[PDB]
C-alpha cells in the first residue's frame, strides 16, 4: 500500500514482484570506521551468496550532545549505504533508538540518565528524548530506501521490545505505534519489521495499534558457553518455529532477524577463539538447515562480522574484541570453516527458487529415511520440486548411521539408493536432499548429495553437487541420454538407464569427476573441494555485481580459486576477475562466454589454458613480501605523569563541583549529600576522577567509600600523596566498598582524597521498566570516620567538558577523564620535546598512573592486505595494571593485567597509515603500592593476503592542539 518495490504474502518477500530468499549477515558500521573495509566485508558477504546485511545504528556516539547530532566523517551512514549498493547488498537497517548490542547504555547515551520517565515506554520525556535522532536517523535512512534506487529493503523499529516490568502495562500500543510513526513521518515507506526477543507474537499483525508490517523474532539457541564448545545440551535444537509462526503471524513471510552467529564473551571469559569453536561449522550445519526445515524466508546472522569495541563504545560485561567468533572474523579474515560452510549453504539458498513455494510438513522419524535415528522435515512440491532435511533425531550425536530414503517424486516414489548401497549421514551432519529440481528446463528427478550451485550458460548447463567423505551418493535425471564421464576415473561410478531417466551413482572423493548427460555437466566434489567453489554474479554493463535479481543470478559464472573471489566482468574480448589469494592458487573458470579471449585477474593480463570440456585454467603465485615491522620497545618513548592530582601543588579550582543537592536520575535516590553519579554532570565514559576536600581533625582514622564502574571495574584512593590502596577488580563486581586506613593527620590542615574509577561502560536496559541503563557510575556512598558527610566537598571530572566533548572527529565515547586525556596528549605530535625519557616496559615503581608517547614508521607494500596486532604480554600472572592503547588518536585497546583475556589487538589499516607515520599513546594505571610494567609490547602480522582492495584512505586524525577549555 505504502509502496510497491518490496511486497510479501505468507511464503516470501517480493522484490520488484519476484521472489527472493534473505539471507542476511549482522554487521555494525560503528565497529569498523573505515569506509574501505566496509566495501571489503559488503563482498565478502556477497561471496557466500547472501543478498541483504543488518545493521544497528549506536545513538550513543551520534547525539552524544543533546541536541546536536552529528553522524559525519567515520560515523557518515551515506558511505556505508554506498559500499553495500557497490557489493550488490540490500539492507536491513535497525536505528533503535535501543540496540542493546553489547554497547554502551543499548545505545541510549549517558544523558538520558536525567531523564525524568521511563526508559523505552509512551512517558513524554522519554519520547521527547529520542525525537531528534530518529528525525535524523530516520530521514538517512529514508533518503537510501530501495524505492529512491538504494539498498535499504526492510526497517526495524526499536529492538526486542520484549519483556517488561515495574508497573509497565507491557506491551504498550500506544508506544509503539508511536516508535513506528517516527520513522513513517521521515519518510521511511519501506515495511517495518521486529525482533521479539522470544517467539511470543509482540506486535504481530493482528494485534492493532503498534502492529509492525512482518513479524519476527530472535533465536540464540545453542547459548554461549565458549568453555565447552563441544557440548550440545539436550533440547538446545528448535523444533516447533513453523508451529508457532503459523499461530503468531501466519500471513506474513516466516522471519528470524536475529539467529546466532556467535557469542559475546566477557571480561575474563575463555575468549573469541573458542566461541568460534562452538559456533563452527558443524553448528551451521545442523542448525542453519534446521532453520530451512521452518521454510525460513528472512533469516540474519547475527553477527557475520563483529568487529572493535574501539573507543569505549562498548557495554561493561565486554571487552575490546567483538570478534563475537563470526564467520569473518575482527581483522577480516575469512579462514575459519564456518566461512566456508555457511558459502556452500548460501549459494543453495540463492538459486533454489522451490524452497519457497513448497508446503513444509511436521518433522518425521519414519516414512522418508527407514530408520528412527535420523529425522526428516519434508518440503513438499508438486511441479516446483521438493525438500527434505534430514538430521540425527538426537541432534548432538555423533554417530556414522547408514540409511535410505523413500522420495515422492513425478516420477512416481523411489526407495533410495536404487543401484545398491546406503546413505551415511556421519555425525553432527544436516542435508537437504532434493526431488523434482528444477536445472533451467532439465528436471534432476533425485540427488542425495547437496546442490552448490547450477546455471545455464550458452554451450550447456552445468550443476555442482557435493558430499562429506566416505558418502555414497545417487541422483537421477529426467532425460533420454546416457551418462558419460568426462572428468576423473569411471572408478565407483555406477549407472543404470530407464524408459524416461538415467541414474547415477557414486563414491565421494578428493578427486573431483565432471559426469555429462545430455547438455548438462555436472561436478561430483567433496565438501573440502566445494570450500574452494565460488560464484560471482558476471556484470557486463559496467564492472559492479548489482542486487541479487533473477535475472543477474542467472548470468553468474562458476570459479574455483582459494582465499576469495569478489566479482567477475565482461569487456569486450576480456573477463576480468577480481580475487584475493593467501596462497598460490589453481583457478578454474567453468561457464566462460563465447566472446571471452583473454583472462584478467586484478587487472593483470593471466595466460591461461583450455581444456577438452572447456574450462579455463590459470595459476596465480603467491610470493609474500617481506614486512618489516618496527621493535615497540625500541622507540623514543617520551612519558609524563597523568595522575598530577596526587601532588600537594595541584590546582583543581577549574574542575566541575559535584555540589548537585538533588540528582535527575530516578533509578537510584541519593545516599551521600550531594550527587556523585557522573551522568549527572555529563560525564558519561572512560576514567572518573573526584577530588574531595575537608579540613581535619587531627582525630580521623579510616574512609570507607563506595565505587562503581561496572563488571570488572577497578579504583584506587590517595589522601594527598599517600596512596591509602586499590580495588584491583573482579568481573563479579560492579560496585566496591572500600574502607580505607589513614595516616595520622594534622588539626585544621586541608586534605583532599583523590578517587580514580574505571568507568567500564553504562548498562544495557532489556527490561521495559527496569531502567537499568540508568545505573550510576562514580561513588555511591562514602564515611570520613567521625566527621558528618559534608565535611567533605567533592569535585569530579570525565572527559573534558563532558557532554560538550572536545572531539568532534572521533566522537563522544574515545576519551575518558585522565589529565593526559584532558590535554589532547593522547592525539598525533603531543608536546613531549622536553618529557622524560622513559618506557612503558620500565613503568612505575608506586601506585600512579603514567602516559607514554611515540611514533613509528610503517612502509608496508601496495596491493596486500596485512592484518596488524598490537600485543601485551602476560606471560606470567602480573601484578594488577591496566592500560589504554591510543592509535593516531583513536583508542583501540582497553587491557586489565589481572582480569583479561585479550592480548592480541587487531588495529585496521585506515586508523594505522602503512606508508607513514603513526602515533600510540599509552596509559598505565598501576593498582598496586610498588607500581607495575609491561611485561613486552610488540606489533605483529598474519598472513598477508595478495589483494583486490583498494588503497585504503586514512581515516582523519586529528593532531595535538591545546585545549583552552582544560583545568590547567
Ligand atoms: C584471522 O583472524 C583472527 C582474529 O582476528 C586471528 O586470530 C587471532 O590471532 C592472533 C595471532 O595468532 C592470536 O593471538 C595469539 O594467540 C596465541 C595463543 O593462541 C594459540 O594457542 C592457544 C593455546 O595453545 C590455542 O588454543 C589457540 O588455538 C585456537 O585459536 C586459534 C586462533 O588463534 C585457532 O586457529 C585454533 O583452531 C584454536 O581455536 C592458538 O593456537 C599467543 O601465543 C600469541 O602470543 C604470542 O605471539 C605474539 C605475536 O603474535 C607475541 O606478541 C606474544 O608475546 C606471544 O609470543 C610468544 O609466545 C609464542 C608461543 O609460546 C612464541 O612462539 C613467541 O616466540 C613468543 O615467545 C616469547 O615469549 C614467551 C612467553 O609467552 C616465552 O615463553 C618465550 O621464551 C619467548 O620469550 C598471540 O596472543 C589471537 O588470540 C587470535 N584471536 C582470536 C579471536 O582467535 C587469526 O590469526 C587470523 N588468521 C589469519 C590467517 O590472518
Ligand atoms: C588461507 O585461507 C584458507 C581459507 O580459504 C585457510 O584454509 C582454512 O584453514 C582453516 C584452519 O585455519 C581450516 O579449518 C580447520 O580445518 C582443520 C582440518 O580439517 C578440515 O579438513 C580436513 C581435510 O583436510 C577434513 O577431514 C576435516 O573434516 C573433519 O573435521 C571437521 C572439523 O572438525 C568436521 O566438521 C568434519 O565433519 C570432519 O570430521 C576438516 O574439514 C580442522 O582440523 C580444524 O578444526 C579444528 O579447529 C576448529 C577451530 O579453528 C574447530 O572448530 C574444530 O572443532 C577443530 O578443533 C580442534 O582443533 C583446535 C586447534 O586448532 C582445538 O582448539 C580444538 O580443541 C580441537 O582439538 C581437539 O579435537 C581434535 C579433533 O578435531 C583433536 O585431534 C585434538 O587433539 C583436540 O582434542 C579447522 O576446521 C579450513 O578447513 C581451511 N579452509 C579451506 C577452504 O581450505 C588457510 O589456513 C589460509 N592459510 C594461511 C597460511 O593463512
Ligand atoms: C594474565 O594471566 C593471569 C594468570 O593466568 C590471568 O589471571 C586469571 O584470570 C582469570 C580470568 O579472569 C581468573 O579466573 C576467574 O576467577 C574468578 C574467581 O575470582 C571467577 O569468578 C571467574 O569465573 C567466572 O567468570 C568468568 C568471566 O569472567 C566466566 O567465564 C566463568 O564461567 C565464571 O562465571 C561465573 O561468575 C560470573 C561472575 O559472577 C557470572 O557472570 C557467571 O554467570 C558465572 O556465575 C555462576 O558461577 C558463579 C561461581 O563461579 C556463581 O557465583 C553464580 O551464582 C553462577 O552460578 C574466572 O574463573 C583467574 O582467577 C586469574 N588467575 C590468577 C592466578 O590470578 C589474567 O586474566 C591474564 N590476563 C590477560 C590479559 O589475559
Ligand atoms: C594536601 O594537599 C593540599 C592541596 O591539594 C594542600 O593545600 C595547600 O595548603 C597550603 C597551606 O598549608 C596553602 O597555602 C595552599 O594554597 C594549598 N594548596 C592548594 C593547591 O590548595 C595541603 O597543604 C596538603 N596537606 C598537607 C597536610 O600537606
Ligand atoms: C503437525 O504438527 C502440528 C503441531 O503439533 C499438529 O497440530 C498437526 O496435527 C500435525 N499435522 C499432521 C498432518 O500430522
Ligand atoms: C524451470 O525453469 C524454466 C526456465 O529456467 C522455467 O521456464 C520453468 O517454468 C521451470 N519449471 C518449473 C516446473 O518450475
Ligand atoms: C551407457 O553408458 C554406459 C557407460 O557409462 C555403457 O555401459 C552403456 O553401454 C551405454 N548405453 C548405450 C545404449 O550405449
Ligand atoms: C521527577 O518528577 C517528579 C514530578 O515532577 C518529581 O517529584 C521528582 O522529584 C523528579 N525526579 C527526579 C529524579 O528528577
Ligand atoms: C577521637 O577518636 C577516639 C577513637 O575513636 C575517640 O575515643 C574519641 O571520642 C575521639 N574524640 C572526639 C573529641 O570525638
Ligand atoms: C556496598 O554497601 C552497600 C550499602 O550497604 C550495599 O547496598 C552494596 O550491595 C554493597 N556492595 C557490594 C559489592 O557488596
Ligand atoms: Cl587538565
Amino acid at each position: 500500500l505504502l509502496q510497491k518495490y518490496v511486497t510479501w504474502d505468507d511464503k516470501s518477500l517480493f522484490i520488484n514482484g519476484e521472489r527472493i530468499m534473505i539471507f542476511s549477515g549482522e554487521f555494525h558500521p560503528f565497529r569498523l570506521p573505515v569506509k574501505e573495509l566496509q566495501l571489503d566485508i559488503f563482498q565478502k558477504v556477497k561471496a557466500l551468496g547472501f543478498n541483504c546485511v543488518s545493521f544497528y545504528v549506536d545513538w550513543a556516539l551520534v547525539e552524544g550532545k543533546p541536541g546536536e547530532y552529528r553522524a559525519d566523517g567515520i560515523f557518515d551512514l551515506e558511505p556505508f549505504f554506498d559500499a553495500a549498493s557497490e557489493a550488490g547488498i540490500y539492507l536491513l537497517a535497525r536505528p533503535g533508538p535501543y540496540i542493546n548490542a553489547e554497547s554502551s547504555g543499548g545505545g541510549f547515551p549517558g544523558w538520558l540518565q536525567r531523564v525524568n520517565g521511563t526508559l523505552r515506554s509512551s512517558d513524554k520525556a522519554y519520547l521527547d528524548a529520542t525525537d531528534n535522532y530518529v528525525s535524523h536517523v530516520a530521514a538517512t535512512i529514508a533518503k537510501y530506501q530501495i524505492t529512491n534506487g538504494g539498498p535499504i529493503i526492510l526497517y526495524q523499529p526499536e529492538n526486542e521490545y520484549t519483556s517488561g516490568c515495574c508497573g509497565v502495562e507491557f506491551p504498550d500500543p500506544v508506544y509503539m505505534q508511536y516508535v513506528e510513526d517516527q520513522a513513517r513521518n521521515a519518510g521511511v515507506v519501506i515495511p517495518l519489521i521486529n525482533n521479539d526477543a522470544s517467539a511470543s507474537g509482540n506486535n504481530a499483525p493482528g494485534t492493532g495499534k503498534g502492529a509492525v508490517d512482518i513479524y519476527g523474532h530472535d533465536s540464540y539457541p545453542l547459548g554461549f558457553d565458549c568453555a565447552n564448545p563441544t557440548v550440545w545440551p539436550s533440547g538446545d535444537l528448535p523444533t516447533n518455529f513453523r508451529t508457532l509462526h503459523l499461530e503468531q503471524s501466519p500471513t506474513t513471510p516466516y522471519a528470524i532477524v536475529e539467529f546466532q552467529g556467535g557469542s559475546y564473551d566477557p571480561w575474563g571469559g575463555p575468549g573469541f577463539a573458542a566461541c568460534s569453536e562452538l559456533l563452527n561449522n558443524e553448528f551451521e550445519r545442523v542448525f542453519y538447515k534446521n532453520d530451512f526445515s521452518f521454510q525460513i524466508a528472512i533469516m540474519n546472522l547475527y553477527m557475520i562480522f563483529g568487529g572493535t569495541n574501539w573507543g569505549n563504545l562498548g557495554y561493561p560485561n565486554g571487552y575490546t574484541s567483538y570478534d563475537y567468533g563470526s564467520a569473518v572474523t575482527e581483522s577480516r579474515n575469512i579462514t575459519r570453516e564456518k566461512y566456508s560452510e555457511l558459502k556452500l549453504l548460501g549459494n543453495f539458498a540463492k538459486v533454489s527458487p522451490g524452497y519457497l513455494t513448497a508446503s513444509p510438513g511436521n518433522l518425521t522419524t519414519s516414512g522418508y529415511a527407514d530408520t528412527t535415528d535420523l529425522t526428516v522435515t519434508p518440503l513438499l512440491g508438486n511441479s516446483t520440486g521438493s525438500f527434505f532435511v534430514v538430521r540425527h533425531s538426537d541432534y548432538s550425536s555423533e554417530e556414522s548411521t547408514s540409511y535410505k530414503l523413500r522420495l515422492p517424486t513425478s516420477a512416481g516414489s523411489v526407495t533410495i539408493p536404487q543401484l545398491g548401497g546406503t546413505l551415511t549421514l556421519n555425525g553432527r551432519d544436516s542435508k537437504i536432499h532434493v526431488t523434482d529440481y528444477n536445472v533451467s528446463g532439465t528436471n534432476i528427478i533425485y540427488s542425495t548429495a547437496e546442490v552448490f550451485t547450477w546455471k545455464k550458460f550458452a554451450d550447456g548447463k552445468v550443476l555442482v553437487l557435493y558430499g562429506g567423505a566416505g558418502e555414497h551418493h545417487e541422483l537421477a535425471i529426467s532425460t533420454k541420454s546416457n551418462v558419460t564421464v568426462i572428468e576423473g576415473s569411471e572408478s565407483g561410478i555406477s549407472s543404470k538407464q530407464t524408459s524416461s531417466s538415467v541414474v547415477v551413482g557414486w563414491d565421494v572423493s578428493t578427486t573431483r569427476r565432471i559426469i555429462q548427460v545430455g547438455d548438462l555437466k555436472i561436478l561430483l566434489l567433496d565438501r573440502n573441494s566445494a570450500y574452494n567453489y565460488w560464484v560471482p554474479q558476471l556484470a557486463t554493463d559496467g564492472t559492479s555485481p548489482g542486487f541479487s535479481t533473477p535475472e543477474k543470478v542467472a548470468s553468474s559464472i562458476i570459479v574455483k580459486a582459494g582465499y576469495l573471489v569478489r566479482t567477475a566482468y565482461l569487456k569486450g574480448s576480456g573477463l576480468y576477475l577480481t580475487a584475493d589469494f593467501n596462497a598460490t592458487t589453481s583457478v578454474e573458470v567453468i561457464g566462460v562466454p563465447s566472446t571471452a579471449k583473454n583472462l584478467f585477474i586484478n587487472g593483470d593480463k593471466t595466460s591461461h589454458t583450455v581444456d577438452k570440456n572447456g574450462i579455463w585454467s590459470a595459476t596465480v603465485d603467491y610470493n609474500a613480501p617481506d614486512i618489516s615491522l618496527p621493535s615497540l620497545k625500541d622507540l623514543d618513548w617520551k612519558y609524563v605523569d597523568t595522575l598530577p592530582e596526587i601532588q600537594s601543588s595541584y590546582d583543581d579550582s577549574l574542575w566541575p563541583a559535584a555540589d548537585l543537592k538533588q540528582t535527575k536520575n530516578t533509578l537510584r535516590s541519593l545516599t551521600t549529600p550531594t550527587s556523585l553519579y557522573s551522568s549527572d554532570y555529563g560525564f558519561h565514559t572512560g576514567y572518573l576522577l573526584y577530588r574531595g576536600h575537608f579540613t581535619a581533625t587531627g582525630n580521623e582514622s579510616t574512609f570507607a567509600i563506595d565505587t562503581q564502574g561496572g563488571s570488572a571495574f577497578g579504583s584506587s584512593v590517595w589522601l594527598n600523596g599517600t596512596y591509602l590502596g586499590s580495588w584491583t577488580g573482579l568481573y563479579a563486581n560492579s560496585d566496591y566498598n572500600a574502607t580505607y586506613n589513614l595516616p595520622q593527620l594534622q588539626a585544621g590542615k586541608t586534605y583532599v582524597i583523590t578517587v580514580v574509577i574505571d568507568n567500564m561502560g553504562l548498562e544495557e536496559n532489556w527490561t521495559v521498566g527496569e531502567d537499568l541503563m540508568k545505573t550510576p557510575r562514580g561513588i555511591l556512598n562514602f564515611l570520613l570516620a567521625g566527621r558528618p558527610s559534608s565535611a567533605i566537598s567533592w569535585k569530579l571530572t570525565g572527559n573534558l567538558g563532558g557532554e560538550d566533548y572536545e572531539d568532534k572527529v572521533r566522537g563522544p565515547l574515545n576519551e575518558g577523564g585522565l589529565y593526559a586525556e584532558r590535554q589532547g596528549f593522547h592525539q598525533p605530535e603531543p608536546p613531549s620535546q622536553n618529557w622524560k625519557s622513559s618506557s612503558p616496559l620500565e613503568g612505575l615503581s608506586e601506585a600512579g598512573i603514567g602516559f607514554y608517547s611515540a611514533s613509528f614508521d610503517l612502509d608496508l607494500p601496495k596491493g596486500w592486505d596485512v592484518p596488524l596486532f598490537l600485543n601485551i604480554g602476560n606471560s606470567t600472572t602480573p601484578s594488577p595494571y591496566r592500560v589504554q592503547v591510543y592509535v593516531n588518536g583513536y583508542q583501540y585497546a582497553k587491557y586489565i593485567s589481572n582480569i583479561g583475556p585479550q592480548t592480541s589487538f587487531p588495529v585496521p589499516e585506515g586508523i594505522l597509515n602503512y606508508r607513514g607515520t603513526n602515533w600510540l599513546a599509552v596509559t598505565l594505571w598501576a593498582l598496586d603500592s610498588a607500581g607495575g610494567k609491561l611485561e613486552s609490547l610488540e606489533l605483529s602480522y598474519t598472513t598477508p593476503v595478495l589483494t583486490a582492495l583498494g588503497e585504503v584512505e586514512s581515516v582523519d586524525q586529528p593532531k595535538y592542539k591545546k585545549r583552552k577549555g582544560a583545568y590547567h
